[PDB]
């Protein structure tokens, strides 16, 4: 057996890990399958994609086209259906009819061998006719065969009868394919919509309490849910809900020693009261949690729980499984670190003495929470545990429960970030927060919407408890408005951490990305009512963004994205499409100064001619414009951060 | 069972066809193996390359280094030995000693836990000692262990005793490696020196005849061999040596109808006198050929025969194997083409009726010529026969005869060119002749010396019978001098077609790359003696170039190559290295005007400091200079094309 087939079909993409891990999609998502296809000699080739579902059934006729002239790179768009493990193959073949046609068009006017040429075409068309199941379509091709062979008619007339639109239409649907050659199948893991698309809201239940009982419970924290669903979110991400240790507990503002009433950091998991399978007694009981989850569901909210594989010094594991920790020679366990950040309040796990015990327990924990309706886990700092540990765990859980979604909070280097997604994390946190210029934003989203989309699905949290960017610190409310538009229009999954709406932007100190008086170390009650009546919240903008996303398929996908040029460095423009839905966005990245610019649209990239002028609606205001090749915009910070326009049908 | 190992080692390179075809080397050739290596958490990793020979034996300790900070990309150089099929693995591991050292250097001055830290280092070094086979080296590490544990000594003193050069030296050779993880093996095909390195001379024996018998024979053509060996060539490439057909024979200057004396084109193979396994009767017999090959061998010349899988209309195959041709409905066979070039004098082979019969016969033919000492085949237009056909043929021939070398004359698109090498062609013709500007030359050689060197070995023919470039037509002798220098210094294989030395540069007409009165269609006798006495030949330059190549290992490899900047667009500078041999070349690409420029050497890329001034010798003249960071040159066309300098040790 040779490595190349009769008709070379090489380097099929997408490919992950040389085919050892699957490429990714979700239900209804489209993406481009490509390959390098060519043949010996000078005759024409064709190619098509054969997409096979989990039961092995082939999809529709999906012909490919060469993507640029002389490159021999071919592509076609395919669309995932139901969830599960799919496969894709590229078939390449000689296209003798295209070849003949080319030669005929030249030879026949030139009077060169007209009878031999026309007979050769007749025999090609007959072979094509012998495969066509339709009787009418067969009749049509035999009628052309007859015409081609009618030696009483003029050459150019005979030929023209084989080149009619209705002959072309038959041949486009049922082409004569010589020497069909296939690649080896590549795998596609198709998952549920939410893996790609969803809006996320993070908050700490404990901060939503009362004057009598400041430490909120699941019963009191439930009252925040309706407001969260009303802002248009689909997922509520909770920090750790377990008991919190006392030894080395952190006080307010990341101070080393807690005082008597300090609540500590939820990520310092575990005490004599319980570990990762338990509920912090101040939040209530498992039954209260079930109530929280039921009420979330009725509002169309799924819960994502935080999963942090680490322990406070008081976690039961410390004495029950000492070999899950690395001990120094005096028996002590060094506290966890991410230099120059220190986590004095927790111990890191050691994985190499009892990897089987750790796997078994981890998945029991996850299954416990799964039995209570948590189908989405936000995994804390996954890059500080072994990659192969996550690979085995996710495989074990998705083996019985494929719907479960894991989000990797890996703010680390590219290689680890990529690899974590490739070994099975459905979603990933990203570098979004550190992309604020037009050049940074354009470069990064080109990367994320390109080849990386075959393995990574990004979750653009405009802020987190650990990340308050200088852009927001220095920008104020207009900056919060911009970042919200960007996140919500550039990724089909975005998120905010509670307080973002209120434009909280006081840092711990100059040049830090920590908040001052961070909610990680203290209860942080918020006057939601006042903010709403005094209009000091960007909650209405947030709500509108999620509505626009729910109303526009283009914003619920990642891969179709194009950046259109402008004459201003502060002003950025882009478009996204899904079927006939097209969304066009123009953002002023300057939060302090009004910017006026000219936006030059790539009209073909919108599916229009250059001279066309088509109507749009700015969905933020309801206002209408007529836009084309070049357009003046004027964006005043505070009044408008951006135009988020749909192209009107 | 997981795809990722305990310590991630990913995307090992070189890789060809995802591991389905081997990466390439020759004996004594060095190249970089790389991989992406990292781990969970913050501790250090290390990595090494394990090269395994055909009998499975591991090479030496070959430690890798990260190639750029923060990239997680690691590399080391390896060197191929004997010929055959090898394998390479990258091993990745935790490097606990580097990690410990880092922490110690900080903690010990800071007075933090000095006893615990020093004991932890002691126990690492003890484990390191248990692996070390050397007794002296073991003693050295245990002495450090003792020092580290000597609680009577100052902390910083204890530490310093574990960081001495002689401790480092032991640890560099025998490191403590945690959690060793390997990539899956990748294949390497190591072939003989001539596959990469060699100088080629093409001529037509029939042109070297006598006044009585103008049509030269193998006996008369042999007289040219001594002069070819004296110019320093290693390989003589002969056009087809078989009988030439009569039907549709071409006349002089590619005219359609031959007249009574016209000899025709050697590529129009076959007549009633014989086919591809026969000798043209006007060249003599097989015994005469044996004499030619024997005399070539005594002069250190190997012969490459042309292999052109195509027929004249009078080849016996036409009636013996009609199913090896495609016949039109009237029974005729369309003559071969490469549009807009037509080959009326030959029929192309059809491969799909009797592929097995074509394979069997092709390899019998090659083996015939092999039994007569032809161990190199120049394959004519391989891209017009199926890629899998070439794969099967080369594999069959190299299966029994691994020393045989095949050169692909595929002047075609990148995909086919790349693939033909990857399926087993040892060498390839290239775009060299159409790369004449500094930008073209720099770009193309960066490509050839980069990733493509894992599968493709280039053969830079400065001219061929089918390619007389405009640069030579418009440049005259100074152009010939430049192109020679380039070809000979940029590739470890180069070549010329007879008459190049005489600066023959008259095209068929303006804007053609054909020679006027081309040797393909006529006997072309040359007064070699007169040209030598009158100095109208660049044979002395050619000879000097081949001597320089024979005297300098740097020019017998491809992959080590760097372009140094200059302030003149017409002047190009580059360097190549192999061990302590460094060659530096500066060429004036302008054949009409003197050019003066400043050449700014990347001194580190030469292995020197910026301020250093190294002596060089221009090997073309014998003159000596002292060169460094910035150097004035002045290059007068006709007097000097280039400086070809060796850096003096
Ligand atoms: O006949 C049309 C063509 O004519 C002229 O081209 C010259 C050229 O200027 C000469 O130097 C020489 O070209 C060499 C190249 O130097 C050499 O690299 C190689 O070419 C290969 C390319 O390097 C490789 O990329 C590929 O080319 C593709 C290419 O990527 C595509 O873009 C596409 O090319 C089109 C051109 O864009 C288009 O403008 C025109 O080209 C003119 C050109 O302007 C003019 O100066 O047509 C082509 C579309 O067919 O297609 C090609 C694939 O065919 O592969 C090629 C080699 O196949 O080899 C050539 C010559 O052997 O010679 C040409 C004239 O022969
Ligand atoms: O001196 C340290 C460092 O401090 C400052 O970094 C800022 C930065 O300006 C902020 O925007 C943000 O950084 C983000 C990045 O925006 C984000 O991309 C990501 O960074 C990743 C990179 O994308 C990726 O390339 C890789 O980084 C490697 C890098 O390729 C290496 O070249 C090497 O970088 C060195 C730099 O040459 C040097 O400038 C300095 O870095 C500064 C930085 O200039 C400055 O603005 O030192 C490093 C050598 O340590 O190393 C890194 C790997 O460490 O992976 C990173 C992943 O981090 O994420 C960061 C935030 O993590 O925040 C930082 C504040 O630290
Ligand atoms: O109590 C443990 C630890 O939690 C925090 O750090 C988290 C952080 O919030 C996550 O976003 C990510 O960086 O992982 C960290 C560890 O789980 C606190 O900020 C930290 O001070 C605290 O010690
Ligand atoms: O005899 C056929 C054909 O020979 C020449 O074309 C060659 C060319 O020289 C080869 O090196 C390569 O390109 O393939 C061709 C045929 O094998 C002549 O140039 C041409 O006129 C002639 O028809």
């Amino acid at each position: 057996p040779t490595v190349v087939g009769r008709i070379p079909v090489l380097d099929v993409r997408p490919v992950v890990q040389r085919g050892r891990r699957p490429a990714k999609a979700v239900t209804g998502e489209s993406f481009e399958v490509s390959a390098t296809v060519f043949r010996e000699g000078h005759d024409a080739v064709g190619a098509n994609v054969v997409l096979r579902d989990p039961r092995g059934r082939p999809g529709p006729w999906t012909p490919m086209r060469e993507l640029a002239p002389g490159t021999d790179r071919w592509g076609a768009t395919v669309t995932a259906g139901e969830t599960g493990t799919w496969s894709y193959t590229v078939e390449a073949w000689g296209d003798p009819v295209t070849t003949w046609r080319h030669h005929a068009r030249i030879k026949i006017p030139a009077g060169l061998d007209t009878d031999l040429v026309l007979e050769e075409g007749a025999r090609l068309y007959e072979r094509a006719a012998a495969d066509v199941p339709g009787r009418e379509d067969r009749r049509e091709l035999l009628a052309a065969v007859d015409a081609l062979r009618d030696e009483s008619r003029p050459a150019a007339s005979r030929l023209a009868a084989a080149l009619t639109p209705q002959v072309d239409a038959v041949l486009a649907r049922h082409p004569l394919r010589d020497l069909v050659t296939s690649s080896d199948p590549l795998p596609l893991l198709v998952e549920r919509e939410r893996a790609l698309y969803g809006a996320w809201y993070e908050f700490f239940p404990r901060s939503e309490g009362t004057p009598h009982t400041p430490h909120g419970t699941f019963r009191t924290a439930a009252r925040r849910l309706p407001a969260i669903a009303a802002m248009g979110f689909d997922v509520v991400y909770l920090p750790p809900i377990h008991p919190i240790g006392t030894t080395h507990r952190k006080g307010r503002n990341n101070t080393l020693s807690a005082t008597g009433d300090d609540v500590g950091v939820p990520w310092a998991i575990g005490s004599p009261e319980g570990g990762h399978d338990s509920i912090h007694p101040a939040l209530g009981t498992l039954d209260d949690f079930d109530h929280f989850v039921t009420e979330a569901g009725k509002l169309g909210l799924e819960i994502a729980l935080d999963f942090a594989l680490q322990c406070s010094p008081d976690h039961p594991w410390v004495h029950k499984h000492p070999e899950w920790f690395h001990h120094r020679p005096d028996g002590t366990i060094a506290h966890a670190e991410n230099p120059p950040k220190k986590y004095q309040d927790i111990y890191p796990i050691a994985f190499d003495a009892d990897p089987d015990g750790l796997a078994t327990e981890t998945v029991r924990i996850l299954r416990h929470w799964m039995d209570h309706g948590v189908r989405i886990f936000r995994v804390d700092n996954p890059h500080t545990k072994p990659v192969a540990f996550w690979e085995r765990v996710i495989a074990d859980i998705n083996g019985t429960d494929p719907d479960v979604i894991f989000l990797a909070e890996a703010f680390t280097r590219p290689a680890m970030m990529a690899t974590l997604a490739q070994i099975g994390f459905q979603q990933s946190y990203t570098y979004f927060t550190w992309r604020n210029t037009k050049q940074e934003l354009t470069e990064y989203l080109t990367e994320l919407s390109g080849e990386a989309a075959s393995y990574m699905r990004p979750n653009f949290f405009a802020n987190t408890p650990d990340i308050l960017h200088a852009y927001l610190q220095h920008g104020g409310r207009p900056a919060f408005e911009v970042r919200a538009v960007l996140a919500a229009t550039l990724s089909p999954t975005w998120g905010i951490y509670s307080g973002y709406e209120l434009c909280e932007n006081t840092p711990l100190r100059e040049g830090s990305e920590e908040y001052l008086d961070s909610e990680k170390y203290q209860l942080k009650p918020r006057d939601w009512t006042r903010a709403a009546r005094e209009g000091t919240t960007i909650a209405p903008l947030v709500t509108r963004l999620n509505t626009i996303r729910r109303e526009n398929p283009a914003l619920r996908q990642l891969r179709d994205l194009h950046f259109h040029p402008t004459d201003k460095e502060e002003v950025i423009a882009y478009s996204k499409r899904q079927g006939s839905n097209t969304v066009l966005v123009v953002v002023n990245l300057d939060p302090r100064h009004t910017q006026e610019a000219t936006v030059s649209l790539d009209m073909p990239q919108l599916g229009l001619d250059w001279h066309e002028s088509v109507p749009v609606r700015d969905e933020l205001t309801g206002e209408t414009y007529h836009w084309g090749r070049a357009n003046y915009v004027r964006l005043e910070p505070g009044r408008t951060p951006a135009h988020v326009c749909t192209v009107l049908r």
